[PDB]
Parts: C-alpha cells; structure tokens; sequence
DNA sequence: CCTAGCCCACAATATTAAGGCCATCCCC
DNA sequence: GGGATGGCCTTAATATTGTGGGCTAGGT
C-alpha cells in the first residue's frame, strides 16, 4: 500500500512537530494548547498527500497558501497512529528530538494537565527546546521561562535503516539539476553537467557521512562539505551518476513532484551517454529540459 | 461557557537550485 | 595539448517548515 520507512523518510525530509501555544481569553488558562502534525507541499502533489492520509487512515488536508496544502494531525486521539507509526519506524535525522518534545507534549494532554496551571507551565517549558522555541508574546507572559526550560535530548545518529528511507528522505530533501558552465577551452564555448546534492545543517554531518557512504561514494574522502552552517554532498562525475544514484532510484523510486525532475535528469543522462550534448541541437535540447525543470 | 474539530493562510530564513572557474584527465 | 570532465567554492530568490488565527459545534 505504501512504504512505511518511505514515509519516514519523508517525513525526515518534510513533516513538523508544533506546539502551538495561542493567546486567547475565551480559555480559562489564557491560553489555548494545540498540537500539530504537518507535512506542507505544493497543491501539485494533493494526490501523494491522499496516499499518505489513507496509509494512516487519519488527518485532513486544507489549502495552505496560493498554491499550497497541508496534510493536517491535531487531535489526540488521532495523533495516537502517527506516533505509533514513528515508534516502529523511529526518525532518522535530528528532528527525532523535537519528536521526543513532542511526545511528552502530548501526555500533558492526554491527561487534561494543560488545563491547569501547573500544566501550561511544564509546556512552555517543553516548548522553549522546541523547533523556533517561544514566541515574544510567551517570554513576556513568562519571563521566568529560562528556569521552566528543558534539556533538548540529545542525538546520535544511529545509522540508515532501510533504503525506502532513503527515497522518502529524497523525495522530499535531495536536488537533481543541470550544472551548466561556460568553458574556454571545448568547441561550444559551453558546457554540462549532471548534479545530485543533499544540503543538511552542520549537525547532520554525521549523516551525510552515512549517506555518502551507502552510495559507495565515499571513496577519495571528497565531494563532501561542512561550511559552518550546512553539511553537504553533491556528486557531479558523471561515472557516480550512472552507476550509483541512478541505478539506486530507479530501484527505490522518488515520489511526489521531484520525481518529474528525477525523470528529467535521467534524460539529460540519456543524451550525454551518447555524446549528443557535444552537437548544438543537443545542448539546447538539454537547456530545454532544464527550463522546465524544479521551475 | 469552555473546550476541541476543522479550516485557511502568513513569515523569515534554511533550503533549493543553480553558476564560476581552476585542476586534472586522456586520446591522439 | 586540444578538448573535454572533476571538483571546490559561491549565491539569489523564495519554498519550507513552522506557525498563527478564527469559525463552528457540543456537552454540561
Ligand atoms: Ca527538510
Ligand atoms: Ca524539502
């Protein structure tokens, strides 16, 4: 029906853990608590997000902007699958321990404990650790926050679990694109290349790692890069592309409206394999497909 | 009244999708 | 060594997580 380490993965890639703590005076407390499970994609992609709705069998799906929708969880009872399903098929990246937040979040709830004094304390507190952490509006009304504040666990990175999470992860965090370049020295003055990248914050380092080295990249100990905010890989040889990213997605296939693109980029492949991209008719036929691509 | 169900829609910054150009390869 | 690819480094414009707000119903 649908891969469960896909979603996962893709979820890695795309889905949020909010707290919502909203100022309202029609609450007893001041404040109304609403917990959010969220995956947001383009209006294009309505029918991946109706395949992950009934894999679950729970959440709605609303308009989420000019030319976006929101798969939506924010009941309780509801949030029960989601959080079940992640307890088998445990996130991989960091946003684990916003899950981990989220989790002892929602017991608060359970448990009617947010309706009370006590309880919307213990939640700012979770909160402050959580994704953006307070708004202005919930540092004022708590200016004590800083003491009511709760360790962010801690993460290690224990390593891929399966290679569906890695296309679910791809589907919705990796780039394929057309790395187009003048050059002085060949006969059309111009010139491609073929571009498979993942960009992660520096404190998935670690996975990159992993994930270079289950392509069997890792060879040289290059094509990876840790500037002081992103970590990094990008395979450009055109060999690498042929007979490992490729190779590894038609297998595990991408999904959603990357898998256009995907589709695209094995065209492009197409046309260099067989030294067309040197002729005039075949660059443009390249800067064709490249127009219409991730635009 | 006091709550959650359900829905639409913004924010600012991390991400996505590239682009420049030196180093290096290899068929010839 | 002409003619091509590999790889390090850079970046803009805005999707992307993440969030904010309000209408509604139902129990008590
Ligand atoms: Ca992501
Ligand atoms: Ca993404």
């Amino acid at each position: 029906s649908f891969n469960p380490w896909f979603l996962t993965g893709f979820s890695d890639a795309e889905c949020s853990f909010s707290i919502l703590i909203q100022a309202n005076s029609k609450y007893s407390t001041g404040w109304r608590i609403k917990p959010v499970f969220a995956i947001g994609l383009h209006k294009k992609d309505n029918e991946l997000l109706k395949r992950i709705q009934s894999y679950l069998g729970v959440g709605k799906i609303h308009i989420h902007g000019k030319d976006s929708i929101q798969f939506r969880i924010d009941s309780p009872k509801e949030l029960e699958v989601i959080i079940n399903h992640f307890e088998n098929y445990p996130l991989v990246t960091a946003k684990q321990a916003d899950y981990t937040l989220f989790k002892k979040a929602l017991d608060v709830i359970k448990n009617k404990e947010h309706l009370s004094q006590k309880g919307l304390l213990k939640l700012v507190g979770i909160k402050a650790s959580l994704n953006l952490g307070l708004n202005g509006s919930l540092k004022e009304a708590f200016p004590n926050w800083e003491e009511l504040q709760i360790d962010r666990p801690s993460y290690v990175n224990k390593g891929i679990p399966d290679p569906n999470w890695i296309s679910g992860f791809a589907s919705g965090d990796s780039s394929f694109n057309v790395k187009i370049s003048n050059s002085p020295t060949s006969l059309l003055n111009k010139r491609v290349q073929l571009r498979f990248g993942i960009g992660l914050n520096i404190r998935e380092k670690a996975l990159i790692q992993y994930l270079v080295a289950y392509f069997d990249l890792s060879d040289n100990l290059k094509n990876i890069y840790f500037d002081l905010n992103s970590a990094r890989f990008e395979v450009v040889k055109f060999s690498d592309i042929t007979d490992k990213i490729i190779p590894f997605f038609d297998k595990y296939s991408i999904q959603g409206k990357k898998s256009q693109d995907y589709q695209n980029f094995k065209e492009v492949a197409d046309i260099i394999k067989s030294k067309n991209h040197l002729t005039s008719e075949g660059f443009q036929e390249i800067l064709d497909i490249k127009a219409s691509m991730n635009k």
